[PDB]
């Protein structure tokens, strides 16, 4: 059952597909209809079964970072997943981006991705735009130049810096490490995604609601933490 490795297929469609005869991933190609995300799997099938050692995670952050600063200099463009968790390997690469102004933001996510196709970084485009509230997400595949190099899997979100520490929080991960984050959150009235840590309403020892949802402000990812009421957890820690 190796439809299973297809990217943008996993256990739920490899049992199908097989419901017809394919038993190939030629089969597969020639016969089967496929999602955007699964005919771009199937292209690059080999090279998505290879994960990267971090030094081309770092070369491909700053392959982000120098294109979107050729724009605004004042970008700022982190590697999260496992890269920020400071793994010696790599399956994908997201990118965050935002500035310190928090508007200069706006008017990049565009004109960066026609800059990175131009040059050939860009060489897969699985959803070319996901607008989420005031957060921009690409979903890709990038190659870096020269002989001998593998494509492999590239996100980049815009966000506005007021969600920057929860979208940092929320890209860096682990999975795991997302969902004990929100369950801890719920026990405390709470709520986290990554545009924000809230609270649900606003209550009296009465009992009354006096006030709508707050919104917590999180400046760091250290804030984060302290409203769960959590000792901050370095990238590193935070595996599971």
């Amino acid at each position: 059952e190796l439809f299973s490795n297809i990217w943008g297929a996993g256990t739920k469609t490899a049992q199908m597909w097989y419901q017809q005869g394919f038993r190939s991933l030629e089969d597969i190609r020639s016969q089967a209809s496929l999602t955007t995300q699964q005919a771009i799997g199937l292209k690059h099938y080999s090279d998505f079964l290879e994960r990267m050692p971090r030094e081309e995670a770092t070369e491909i952050e700053q392959t982000v970072q120098k294109a979107a600063q050729a724009f605004n200099s004042g970008l700022l463009c982190v590697a999260c997943g496992s890269y920020r968790r400071g793994k010696a390997t790599c399956g994908d690469v997201d990118v965050a981006i935002t500035h310190p102004d928090g508007r200069s933001h706006r008017g990049i996510f565009s004109r960066l991705l026609d800059s990175l196709r131009q040059e050939g970084f860009l060489t897969d485009d699985l959803v070319s735009q996901e607008e989420n509230g005031q957060q921009q997400k690409y979903l890709g595949v990038c190659r870096l130049p020269g002989p001998g190099r593998r494509h492999r899997r590239l996100d980049i979100i815009v966000v506005p810096y007021s969600e920057f520490a929860c979208a940092l929080l929320y890209f860096t991960g682990s999975a795991h490490f997302n969902r004990s984050m929100r369950a801890l959150a719920k026990t405390k009235g709470m709520s986290l995604s990554e545009h924000a840590l809230s609270t649900a309403v606003v209550r009296n020892t009465h009992g009354c609601k006096v006030g709508p949802g707050r919104v917590l402000p999180t400046p760091t990812e250290k804030d984060v933490f302290r409203l769960l009421g959590l000792p901050y957890r370095e990238p590193a820690e935070r595996d599971w």
